[PDB]
């Protein structure tokens, strides 16, 4: 086991992801950030210096469990106080298992500004992957707006709210094209991009040799878009989801929601004289963004040798039965950890879009989360009972609530209480979707849990009831860290509260988390060790711990 | 009989139709143009002064037959030379039958620039309409782009072609809204308009009293958009179409393609305590334009009092079965002229989208129309045989043509020949639609005939075959001047070549006309009287009528 050390600086910089200049948040002058790669069992040390002028910053390592290091999870106001301008903080954690992961900003909407990159973990040295491939291609998906993130944040907090709208561009490894298409030859209504291939927005080409097998790692840090990935003429064999192996299955395209990572295998068994299209299109929302496009370039064909076919047409955005068909087919690989069969706690979380005092907010069992200035982890370790609400938040919603109709907003409040578990509890969480404020509308929400993987026990339409208990999968359920709820449906997950610390469970669409769509879970904080002083130096924790008497 | 005399000047002016300023082509300082209202049998005298600086101008009176006066049709390079900067021209013509008509620009793409307005012809003096209503409402529909008409024209004449794209705003009597919605109340994601009611883009509100019946006259002069009209909680009785009366029927909404006009009656039955939504949305092309909206305000309710329901959602753009279900209902009112049972001429016109010398052109039986600098009517009256191509244009296409495949463009050319008819022939035209350059695309095209109304004999899917004869309606076919061809289908029309003159038959979508999609018919030209000198004053006709010898 090696210690992988990174020395990083976060600073804004002019950059043109889609060849239209804007500012991006870069790490050591790079957009996307540098890839961390390590082998399971290695320690990763990141010393991060904040070189933003007035903003604090944190980095969250999505999919890493932070077992023994809950302070290093990178969540402002939950695991730590944000890092101030000109300061250096050390994130020191172990990577326990192989998988496609990534990192992103977790303070305000900084991740939408560009703060993200890959974190890949290979098997322990000497050990190998359960499947063979010759090469690897790594792909990070994100979306991009030409409006400022600070204008987006202010607009989401105004009365009337100003929605951010559909992204202008889908970024594949940091690059995308706006107002022109690299596939304009198939339709004279499209404007041709004039690109020599050297530009910042020039496509990241996938170069493959004929008759080989490649693992394509795909992760999504989109702020809003749900995307569908497809390669012309090539089948994809799904072998990994969220750092865990799934029972393999072929598919023509995959759906991928913000927070998810997959590994797909392909084989370059097609006609070697041509190149093929890779298309990443928007689904689950009415599309207003052109697809992200690149080439699967079979070497030695020139990359300017365009495919004979158009890019694969994206599946219809609203065919949620097609979406469920893909999603329900995901099961744990043969030999994986099976869930505990009985639970100790089951919580029901109703997901609504509400209006709290003129403002459109999202709420979970009528509580829209407002995060405190004192980090929950420090505050619970030092038993600071005034830093946030001690009253247990609701574990059920009313059985007379009608999920087919808009909310009345009668009791909807803002809060910051924490659900508390005893170390060792088996917890089931039933997520229930419902109609939004507009009549006859409900959307998909990807939910992500920090510091744990969970088994996805099942999905269903309408309101969950006791009739549905027998449908829950306890044999084969996949272990994931992100899961979707479909329009008007429910999703059930189970996990064991065995990781000391304070962990959020929230929708991974960034405007939704900004509008309060999340809850905070805490377990065994009595067993948490020493927290770095920089993670404690703000709020109530700096107040109680800085000895500065008066008269003494 | 009465002479209506209009004194008119056309001049560009600054105007903001959707509250974004641009230049509009106004008549007598107003946009849209003044309404002409007369009784059938009157003579309209319009003396037009061209106050544009470097551009010529012409006005076409859509739907008026120009019986006796082919020179006043207002088609540059067909009926007349364009009127020069600083010159006045008189258009004198009789309005023969009552209806809802309109006028628009017919030189370059000048009508897209705002040159249009209403022409309503009432019944002969003393006579009454065949139906009762207590009031009438006049609506003219158009669409609006923010780019210049001349940057659009250069874009469509360029290699590679720069397509104009979907409109930014649908206009309802010259007003529409951009980037905000007057119906934002039903959806948080929309931006409210900050309108007082006084602005240039404030909606023309329809004021009605309860328990009455009104005739809403609706005409379309859009350059591109096919629209759908619907009023919340009000069924429509279709009673007139293209100046002629149809067999009445009820419908919840109508489709209207460019160049058509309708009259619909409604009764204000619904609850008098509220206002209802009028909604005009895009159909037939994938929409990227917000609906044109206004209120049916039931007096004395305040106009700030919104309806309790959202605007009616427009029917799906591509439900062509739904479209045909409406279109195929229209039949002539009993008492109307029945067609000649036998025809003397049948022509087959294949509509394709081609690439001629790198330019994307539209063509009819592989000839893309390019108009000559000499006006056809002048050319043919003076028998100037070198002024255009005297060879007959193609009257049939290859029966071995695959209408499901892109064209090859092998023999596609540009030309300017004319189909000539003997005065009195019963001419049959079958318009055949086909696949465009993009694989698997065929669009609707509104075709309009000048100087005539035709009977719409039938419509069919696929290629017309002679075995199709028994479906053609010779019993009740409607009299129209504009008709659509649906994707991959044919439409058959019949008319009588009884009006001395040169007349066009073209696709009424303004870009397609700019790209060559139309034909020119001429009949009985030796029966045309004296043409106005200004109409003759250009090209070959000026050259051969100006006596200017040399040495003298
Ligand atoms: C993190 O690792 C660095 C380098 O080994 C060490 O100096 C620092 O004290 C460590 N801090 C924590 C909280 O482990
Ligand atoms: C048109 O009518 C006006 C008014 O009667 C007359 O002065 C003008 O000469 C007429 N011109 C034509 C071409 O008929
Ligand atoms: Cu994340
Ligand atoms: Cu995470
Ligand atoms: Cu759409
Ligand atoms: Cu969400
Ligand atoms: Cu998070
Ligand atoms: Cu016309
Ligand atoms: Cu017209
Ligand atoms: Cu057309
Ligand atoms: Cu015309
Ligand atoms: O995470
Ligand atoms: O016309």
């Amino acid at each position: 086991s090696q210690i992988r050390h990174y020395k990083w600086e976060v600073e804004y910089m002019f950059w043109a992801p889609n060849c239209n200049e804007n500012i991006v948040m870069g790490i050591n002058g790079q957009f996307p950030g540098p890839t961390i790669r390590a082998n399971a069992g290695d320690s990763v040390v990141v010393e991060l210096t904040n070189k933003l002028h007035t903003e604090g910053v944190v980095i969250h390592w999505h999919g890493i469990l932070q077992r023994g290091t809950p302070w290093a999870d990178g969540t402002a106001s939950i695991s730590q106080c944000a890092i101030n301008p000109g300061e250096t903080f050390f994130y020191n954690f172990t990577v326990d298992n192989p998988g496609t992961f990534f990192y992103h900003g977790h303070l305000g909407m900084q991740r939408s500004a560009g703060l993200y990159g890959s974190l890949i973990v290979d098997p322990p040295q000497g050990k190998k992957e359960p499947f063979h491939y010759d090469g690897e291609i790594n792909l990070l998906l994100s979306d991009w707006w030409h409006q400022s993130i600070h204008k987006q944040e202010v607009g989401l907090s105004s009365k009337p709210i100003r929605w951010i709208g559909e992204p202008q561009t889908i970024l594949l490894n940091g690059r995308g094209q706006f107002d022109c298409s690299i596939a304009a030859k198939y339709d004279s209504n499209l404007e041709p991009c004039k690109l020599k291939g050297s530009e910042s927005c020039a496509p990241y080409i996938f170069h493959v040799s004929p008759k080989k097998t490649y693992r394509i790692r795909i992760a999504s840090t989109t702020a809003l878009a749900a995307l569908n990935f497809a390669i012309g003429n090539h089948q994809l064999l799904v072998v990994e989801a969220d750092g865990n192996y799934v029972q393999p299955f072929y598919t023509s395209d995959i759906d991928i929601y913000s927070g998810e990572s997959y590994s797909v295998l392909i084989t370059t068994d097609q006609n070697p004289s041509e190149n093929y299209w890779v298309s990443v299109g928007t689904r689950a929302r009415h599309p207003n963004t052109p697809p992200g496009l690149t080439l699967l370039n079979y070497l030695p064909n020139s990359v300017s040798k365009l495919p004979t076919s158009p890019p694969p047409q994206t599946p219809a955005w609203d065919d949620f039965d097609r979406s469920k068909n893909f999603t329900y087919r995901i099961t744990a690989a043969m030999g994986s950890p099976k869930p505990p069969v009985k639970f100790n706690r089951r919580i029901f979380l109703l997901n609504t879009q509400n209006v709290i005092n003129g403002y459109v907010k999202w709420a979970i069992n009528d509580v829209s989360l407002a995060l405190p200035p004192t980090p929950y982890l420090g505050a619970m370790k030092y038993n600071l009972l005034h830093a946030f609400d001690q009253n247990p938040p609701p574990e059920v919603f009313p059985e007379d609530y009608d999920i087919d109709t808009p909310p009345t907003n009668e009791k909807t409040r803002i809060g910051n209480g924490v659900y508390q578990f005893k170390i060792g509890e088996v917890v089931d969480v039933i997520l229930q979707n419902a109609n939004m404020m507009k009549e006859n509308l409900s959307e998909t929400h990807p939910w992500h849990l920090h510091g744990h993987d969970f088994w996805v026990l099942g999905y269903g339409d309408g309101k969950f009831s006791a009739e549905e208990e027998s449908s829950l999968n306890l044999k084969n359920p996949p272990l994931r860290n992100t899961v979707v709820i479909f329009p008007y449906g429910w999703t059930a997950i189970r996990f064991v509260a065995d990781n000391p610390g304070v962990w959020a469970f929230h929708c991974h669409i960034e405007p939704h988390l900004h509008m309060g769509m999340g809850v905070v879970f805490a377990e065994g904080v009595e067993k948490v060790g020493r927290i770095p002083t920089k993670a404690l130096a703000c709020g109530g924790t700096a107040k109680s711990l800085i000895n500065n008497p008066k008269n003494p």
